């Protein structure tokens, strides 16, 4: 279940946004420096404590327990916008049940008269747009001029959003497993369809330029600090780390269990599939580039939904457009639904034991399931509006990416490396997994991750570039302040809990900090 | 370790030889009818008996125990020629240690003056040959006019053959594990390089025609019975079934072990990698087809070594030819060496307990290791000669493929389905794997496999077409008789043992057959 939408949507969009292969160098650097390190860190914390996200930190250190609450805020904010991605896929699937796909040609009402089939884009107001972009913006999104103009709500997406929310609600309400029936179909189908797209994508006449764009890096983009943050957060996003799910996932694992092999295996496949999937989508872009006579960096739309622009273009070029289009949206929806079933249930599982005596399992719990879904439905309803795409971009860049992931990832390593000690963790690890691992992990949590986290944070601050959508829309100042509020909401959690914890322990600050620094029953 | 030279070399050659996608329909039919069925059959026999190839049949049925000896003959004959494939790869690797690859251009001594670089083939004695083919036939094989002309021995291959034989001898002699050190590098590297070739192969300008050739079938070829036999034996070859290795492999498995999941998983990946690998090599052929202005069915050489013609052509188009060429031959040699380490040690392990009191572990055993390797070295030395390629084709088509695999596969199912009973096996299976499986297996061993095995055998006999090499060389009558002798050697083992055992049990034939039909201590 390592495959998610991030690997097929977030990764391609981020890599496309950040030049070409210039994304890869920070991507693999962050992978081998922190990603697998912090992934194993959370997994082994879960195994050592056999406890949940917030509470395992309490076991490791009563102070700096705000990391757990920060994770809850991130997962909550993530679910609010992650579901809207599934809403688009569901709408596309519904539109893929018609004989001729709507985006195959642009002669319908919503298409701007300046549209022209990609086949004639080069064959024949110099700026000519494509049907695939038109359907996504003038039909699926009804893009408004700006975030300051919300406009009329699009009920089509709202209904699709309600459906996916209801599917998620019932699955959690009825304790339905994340993978339905046999896990194989839920597993091999994403691989099969991805390989179907890859074979089609590579075979495309323009795939050569796309792969060269995909792999050959640009050192100039490395100077811009945004690529380092995005690559670092990409890994943080795809592995679903710093959200408390992996700590819960490691909880179920037995004390005597070789989680090291699982983490490095599941870690490399999750990134490996993303890298392979990057070949397919970027191969499409090269084909679109030469067919349209437009540069690869400008042939697609640099906003979330690159998976909704290049991949539906491939299914159009597939032997049976309708057949393949339906299957793609099925696997796309499948990769998102299973993620939601696990990540949504994580916070309620985190919330139910967070505030007991009121959320007892049963009547109190069942209404809470709808309560979480409904409030998050109204909040997720904002992205449905015509200008809700821009709000979505703020949620993607800030709520569960950007500085927020770096800050929490830093404190996860900062606590374990110094307050708890990387050497002290190995003593449990060799007891648990049976053998003491090498020095790659210890020198990553203590040095590589803290250096990478702060350096990206600091260089971001001095070289501050405001967030832009489609590299052409400048956000208003208030929206950036609103966007930072989501990030500040999660990051402020750690310091806030520290102050509360210190107050609880009346006494000299030094005595109080030392008292609560002591780990409390780390393992049983 | 499911990947072998069968998936990277045997499948491409067979598919290429038997038209295009017309190979696939019998391929998947035989897969789902017998391949996974007989694979699980041998695995579950090994698990139920926890005993070796010959002896497990004795447990199931003292009569029809010749299946074990037939497997020994097949594995022995297979090892004699399988090693010569590694000898070619080793020679290619040695030739890949030079700055410029020898087959990149044809201006050397061995190249016929009628050769012309593929780049100039279409750009410019109408039949013009290519350097890649020239290097393989002239420098690597020194192809003689016919099998009736052996000619001078090529010492280069003989030395390479001795080296791989010595590597195999020492690994078995020192009990070295099949996978050296960490299994990961022995495992992920074949996948990585295969995916490197696939990305390069698909990106090639002519990959479109090759995939269409690969997938779109021809019903006319289905009439020819040779495609059904080759597809059936391809599955039998790639899974290394009907050789007694899987029976030994299933022996190590615990009685309470879900081998069903392992078999269907390892079964589908082994065929899945072969199918994916077929895309890469056939993509190359389409690129060679359009660059040479020659049909895909005639652009390569229809003899064993298609992996030595298309794949080295691919690395000549990769960014670092020498770098990738060395890596390819490394993974090619890796896919063969590990197979030899396991399949060679299988027969000595089968021979040592077959004739005890003389092959005791130690001084008697160690000289036997060289004795098996040396005799098989002299026998494998025949394919090294200039005309030894044709002898190799006889070994490929007859010794461990063709009718020989069908006959033994038939009797494996014929014994279990009728003499032992498919229902009786399930009673153990539900006790072992914990749950009774479906009716797909039982109706395959009793109906699908026996119908497929005999039907291919019968239609082969009535529509007899003599074996040909490169679709242009007609073998002499004596060579076919020699070739059938290898096949008749293995198949005749079954009836021979039956007569010997019937003699052992003096009495009425009906009483004797019934007495030895009774299973003897099937499980402990
Ligand atoms: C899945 C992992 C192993 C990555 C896939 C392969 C990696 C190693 C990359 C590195 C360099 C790459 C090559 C670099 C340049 C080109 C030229 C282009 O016109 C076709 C693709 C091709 C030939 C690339 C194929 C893939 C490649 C070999
Ligand atoms: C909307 C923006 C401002 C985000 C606001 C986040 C609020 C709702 C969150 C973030 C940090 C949270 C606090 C952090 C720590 C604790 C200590 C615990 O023992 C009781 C709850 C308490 C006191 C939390 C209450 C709720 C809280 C204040
Ligand atoms: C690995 C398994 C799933 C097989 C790989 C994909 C299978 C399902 C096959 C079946 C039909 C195939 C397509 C049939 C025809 C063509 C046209 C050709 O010009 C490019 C490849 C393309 C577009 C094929 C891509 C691969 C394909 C989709
Ligand atoms: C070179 C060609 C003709 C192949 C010859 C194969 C010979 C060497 C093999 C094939 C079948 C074998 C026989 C089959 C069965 C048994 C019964 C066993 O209890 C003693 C060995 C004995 C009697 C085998 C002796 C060797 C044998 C005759
Ligand atoms: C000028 C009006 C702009 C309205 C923007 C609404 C943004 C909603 C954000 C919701 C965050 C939870
Ligand atoms: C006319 C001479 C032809 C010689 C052919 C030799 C074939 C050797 C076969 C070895 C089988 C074990
Ligand atoms: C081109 C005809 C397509 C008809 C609908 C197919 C739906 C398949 C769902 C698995
Ligand atoms: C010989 C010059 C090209 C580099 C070859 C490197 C081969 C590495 C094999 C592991
Ligand atoms: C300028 C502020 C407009 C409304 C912002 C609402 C944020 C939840
Ligand atoms: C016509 C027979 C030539 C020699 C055959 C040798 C077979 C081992």
């Amino acid at each position: 279940g390592f495959v998610g939408l991030g690997n097929v949507w977030r990764f391609p969009y981020l890599c496309y946004k950040n030049g070409g292969g210039a994304f890869l160098i920070p991507y693999f650097i962050f992978l081998f420096g922190s990603g697998l390190p912090v992934f194993f860190l959370e997994i082994i914390i879960g195994q050592y404590t056999s406890e949940g996200g917030i509470t395992c930190w309490e076991k490791i250190c009563p102070l700096f327990s705000g990391i757990g609450y920060a994770s809850v805020v991130i997962v909550s904010l993530l679910n609010v916008y992650y579901i809207v991605i599934l809403a688009w896929a569901t709408y596309y699937l519904f539109q893929s049940f018609q004989k001729e796909l709507p985006w195959a040609h642009c002669n319908h009402s919503w298409n701007t008269p300046h549209c022209m089939e990609d086949t004639m884009r080069k064959n024949k107001s110099t700026n000519f747009t494509s049907p695939v972009i038109e359907f996504w913006e003038r039909n699926v999104l009804s893009l408004s001029p700006g975030i300051d103009h919300p406009g009329s709500l699009k009920w089509d997406l709202a209904l699709c959003l309600l459906l996916v929310w209801l599917v998620c609600f019932f699955c959690i309400w009825k304790g339905v497993r994340s993978t339905g029936k046999v896990v194989y179909f839920t597993a091999t189908f994403p691989f099969a369809m991805l390989l179907v797209l890859l074979v089609r994508g590579l075979t495309l006449p323009g795939a050569g330029a796309g792969i060269k764009f995909y792999l050959y890096p640009d050192i100039t983009r490395l100077e811009d600090p945004q690529v380092w943050i995005d690559a670092g957060t990409q890994i943080f996003f795809s592995y679903a780390i710093c959200l408390g799910a992996m700590t819960s996932l490691g909880s179920y694992n037995k004390y005597k269990y070789n989680s090291y092999r699982d983490c490095m295996l599941l870690g490399c496949l999750n990134s490996g599939t993303s890298f392979v999937s990057g070949f397919a989508i970027f191969s499409i872009l090269g084909f679109m580039a030469q067919e349209q006579g437009v540069d690869i960096a400008d042939v697609a739309e640099s906003g979330p939904g690159l998976a909704f622009i290049a991949y539906p273009k491939a299914v159009t070029m597939m032997p049976l457009p309708t057949f393949w289009s339906i299957l793609f949206f099925i696997m796309l929806l499948l990769l998102g639904l299973d993620s939601q079933f696990v990540e949504v249930e994580g916070q309620i599982t985190s919330l139910v034991d967070l505030y007991p005596s009121f959320l007892r399992k049963g009547y109190r719990r069942e209404i809470f399931i709808a309560f979480v879904c409904s409030i998050s439905y109204l909040l997720g309803l904002t992205m449905v509006t015509e200008g809700g795409m821009y709000v979505f971009q703020l949620f993607d860049y800030y709520a569960a990416s950007g500085v927020c992931l770096l800050w929490v990832a830093f404190f996860e390593c900062f606590v374990i490396a110094w307050i708890y000690g990387g050497d002290n963790l190995y003593d449990g690890i060799e007891d648990m997994i049976g053998y003491r691992p090498g020095p790659w992990m210890k020198y990553s949590w203590a040095v590589i991750t803290p250096v990478l986290c702060v350096g990206c944070f600091i260089f971001s601050l001095v070289k501050y570039v405001p967030l832009t959508y489609n590299k052409t829309y400048v956000y208003p100042n208030w929206a950036i302040g609103l966007g930072w509020s989501l990030a500040l909401s999660s990051m402020l959690c750690v310091p806030l809990v520290i102050v509360i914890r210190l107050c609880q322990t009346e006494g000299p600050f030094l005595v109080r900090v030392k008292y609560l620094l002591t780990p409390r029953e780390p393992n049983r």
